[PDB]
């Protein structure tokens, strides 16, 4: 965004040797072919380079050397005011760093033979820190000093040959030094991130700006607090991308065996990193001294919170440095530092977010390539619950099932390095999918677990409420701004009822296996802890959790079985109750953004319910008792034998005409109970066949010995006969409860105008 | 194969404990030995079916073992009629040994369990504990 910045494209060389210097860039810059160039690169990337100006071939935009660039981190298209860098020469003997990777694959003394082509024409790019052609020995022998603060190359005579270090660097110090924690990895908080980078920045590169405001600049920048997600990787990105010696804290460095030698020492960092020089505070495990000792009773501890506040404040505490509030809670933490000038400011907070974490999760698999036809951005969308900073465990999810597709299908093959298992990880979703199957987010993890269940569509009945409910769960997925569009917002949550939990549980399970998004389901057995105080604190930390794990689907038992406010009666459970419900309303109500809200609850009692639940915000979809139908029921049966070896004998029509309204439960246990007398007659059969003859071919077909391979038409009969009903008396009273709650909430007439 | 209650460290612990079983058998069905110690008799006591059903009897699973505490249960023999109740305890029992092939022959789920709705206070005390005797 700068004049000085022209369009860097990748050279016609990786090298500096094929560069093209615009005829605008060769016109408004001394941009020669030949010609050293101070250019600009990126992570303290100083570039004295000769770039070819091939306006010539194509008086195309700059072209940068690909190569070079990748290994100085350069930005190809930065604002490289390149200009001569005869300023800085070289000595005589400079420590010239020979690299022992660069001698690995050099034969001979051939860095002497390599010097004597460098020392004079070394015909190379003259700079330090990135990918130059260097040949010697029939290898690359990039035994180059790292950089030297003056010239960096060979700015003196062509013979001043520099003291060669006697030390071969390793390349394990070169990869380590090149896998650098770049500003690149500091993305998604683009603005909140962005704004206090840029507040440390211009502090530093234009602190006469900040004088000259008239008002005097921050003395400090208190961080954000980051829920977890690590804020140790912002605070290295940082530290790697600031010239500042930001003197890193430690919670172990809080402890002293002597007396006062914590607080002493971590008051001489500080003047040593003040004095040193306009350094940083990385201030690591920024919530171990949290409350201020407001109930703290730790005079240590006390001694230790007051030594800190005396460095935060009194005399000359706006020095040159500032600390960072990498916050694990800031309910813990105390005003004691809350205020500008308390600590280094006022503090944000960090989270993730989903929309970005696409970006987030692009910067994840840039890191290695591991796919190629995997549409891994439109599935990470896909897939909006992750929890964001679990985007690095999913992408090592996706990698361990590759490794193991990839070394299982052959052996070790070590030597054998596919070019599939050498190049990535994969090439397409199929590990994606594979991690994404077997991922899940930690937090709820953590939390909770589940057991599997069949998919909603593997289950039948109620088509125009699995309908509503898909919808409901993709219209925020889907189009949240055709809702913002329509002016409108979604709906809270649901009710469902139906028999007594005939499947209603089962049904809200197949619901959760077959939700796209999470879904968190709840028991009433959770609520009370035995020592009073707690359990409404227990209730208030499950709401937390949600409201955290939002986008997740809110499941719980059935309401009137778990918590009948208004339903149980008007005193609730020593207060305790009382207040989880006033929670559970504030979380049905107050002011929050319920990303994915979700109510789930059987009608064991409509009566047991209670009306603020019942309310909208707290409840918008009714509980509709539904009944098996003689079609329903129909339908119900096919389901069940859909799982099963069934027969052509049984006649499901009969089966439906028979049912006259059963219970579906009842279904499933006729099923269970014809199933049992035919595994009972088949094994009556094979016993008996053994015990035919002491050398008898016992059961030679098994299914042959039950007695169809499906089920026996007279099993069915025999079961049948063998069954009761499920409708009640108490049962139509408990549906004439549910039809009065319905017509009373139902108002006569189609209302159009 | 009868050991399916017991796992782990519970089930080392019971092949301790039979081996124990066995040793303590042997060396009372000898004398002190002291003297001969025949590491032939030894090798030869080995480890008795008899020995380990009876530690297997004596033993029992660790989390039971701090949970329930059972008394004295007659078998399903002294158990007097209630033929079909029977019949259906020792399907539902040998279920758990065969249900397998059930599931892959229909595919169905077997039942929880039953509300002996007896004759009050006849005493369903009485078929529990056989049950319990008869349970595997």
């Amino acid at each position: 965004n700068r004049p000085n910045r022209l369009i860097v494209d990748e050279a016609i060389n990786e090298d500096n040797s094929v560069v093209s210097l615009s005829q605008p860039k060769m016109d408004e810059l001394q941009l020669f072919r030949g010609d050293t160039v101070l250019l600009k690169g990126k992570k303290r990337r100083e570039a004295v380079c000769i770039v070819l100006s091939d306006d010539t071939c194509s008086d195309e935009k700059i072209r940068m050397n690909r190569v070079v660039r990748n290994n100085l981190r350069v930005r190809l298209g930065d604002v490289i005011s390149i200009q001569p860098c005869p300023d800085v020469k070289y000595g005589k003997r400079i420590h010239v760093l020979p690299i022992d990777d660069t001698v690995e694959g050099i034969t001979g003394n051939l860095f002497e033979v390599y010097l004597k082509p460098y020392f004079l024409e070394a015909y190379r790019p003259i700079r330090k820190g990135d990918i130059f052609l260097v040949r010697g020995g029939m290898r690359a022998v990039e035994f180059k000093v790292v950089e030297t603060d003056p010239s960096p190359y060979c700015i003196v005579a062509p013979d001043t040959v520099i003291h060669c270090e006697g030390e071969p660097i390793k390349r394990e110090d070169e990869e380590e030094s090149l896998n650098e924690v770049g500003y690149d990895d500091i993305g998604g908080c683009r603005k909140q991130l962005a704004q206090i980078k840029e507040m440390v920045e211009l502090p530093l590169r234009h602190p006469a700006l900040f004088k000259a405001i008239g008002v005097k600049p921050p003395r400090g920048i208190l961080l954000y607090g980051p829920p977890g997600t690590g804020k140790t990787l912002i605070a290295r990105a940082v530290a790697n991308e600031t010239g500042a010696f930001f003197f890193l804290i430690n919670g172990p460095e809080i402890m002293s065996k002597l007396a006062g030698e914590s607080e002493s020492n971590l008051r001489k960092a500080f003047e040593e990193a003040e004095k040193n020089a306009p350094a940083i505070i990385f201030i690591d495990e920024l919530d171990a001294i949290a409350p201020k000792r407001e109930k703290t009773h730790g005079e240590v501890e006390r001694r230790i919170v007051s030594q800190l506040l005396t460095l935060m404040d009194g005399l000359k505490q706006r020095a040159h440095v500032i600390v960072m509030a990498a916050t694990n809670r800031p309910n813990s933490i105390d005003p004691a530092l809350r205020r500008f000038g308390r600590f280094d400011r006022e503090v944000d907070i960090g989270i993730p977010d989903a929309t970005g974490r696409l970006e987030i999760l692009q910067i994840h698999t840039k890191n290695m390539k591991l796919a190629d036809d995997v549409d891994l951005e439109q599935v990470a969308n896909e897939t909006h619950g992750h929890v964001g900073a679990d985007l690095a465990a999913l992408c090592s999810e996706a990698a361990l099932q590759a490794i193991r597709k990839k070394m299982d299908l052959i052996d070790l093959e070590d030597e054998t390095i596919d070019a599939e298992v050498m190049n990535s990880l994969a090439v397409t979703m199929d590990d994606f999918r594979w991690a994404l199957s077997q991922s899940n987010p930690s937090a709820l993890r953590e939390t909770v677990v589940e057991v599997p269940q069949v998919t909603w569509e593997d289950i039948g009945g109620l088509e125009d409420v699995k309908r509503e409910l898909q919808e409901l769960v993709q219209y925020p997925v889907e189009h949240p701004d055709k809702f913002l569009k329509f002016g409108m917002t979604p709906s809270k949550g649901v009710l469902f009822y139906g028999p007594p939990g005939c499947g209603k549980t089962l049904l809200a399970k197949a619901i959760a296996n077959e939700c796209q998004a999470n879904f968190i389901s709840i028991k009433g057995p959770e609520l009370l802890t035995m020592w009073f105080g707690e359990s409404e604190a227990n209730v208030r930390e499950i709401f937390d959790k949600a409201r955290q794990a939002a986008p997740c689907v809110l499941f719980f038992d059935e309401l009137d079985s778990i918590a009948k406010a208004r339903g149980g009666n008007i005193g609730d459970g020593g207060g305790a109750a009382d207040r989880v419900i006033n929670q559970i309303l504030t979380e049905m109500d107050g002011m929050s953004t319920k990303k994915n809200v979700f109510i789930i609850g059987a009608t064991n009692r409509p009566d047991i319910i209670d009306p603020a639940i019942l309310r909208p915000g707290r409840l918008d979809q009714l509980i509709y008792i539904p009944l098996p139908d003689e079609k329903s029921r129909v339908a119900i049966l096919k389901a069940n034998l859909r799982k099963s070896p069934v027969a052509k004998d049984v006649d499901l029509e009969f089966l439906a005409k028979m049912t006259n309204g059963f219970s579906g439960a009842d279904l499933t246990e006729i099923c269970q109970r014809a199933c049992k007398l035919a595994i009972r007659e088949s094994i009556e059969s094979e016993i008996r066949r053994e015990r035919e003859r002491q050398t008898n071919p016992s059961a030679m077909e098994v299914e042959e010995d039950d007695p169809v391979p499906e089920i026996r038409r007279d099993h069915f009969e025999e079961a049948m006969r063998f069954a009761r009903r499920s409708v009640s008396d108490n049962d139509i009273r408990k549906y004439e409860m549910f039809a009065q709650t319905l017509q009373q909430s139902r108002g006569f007439g189609s209302f159009r105008f």
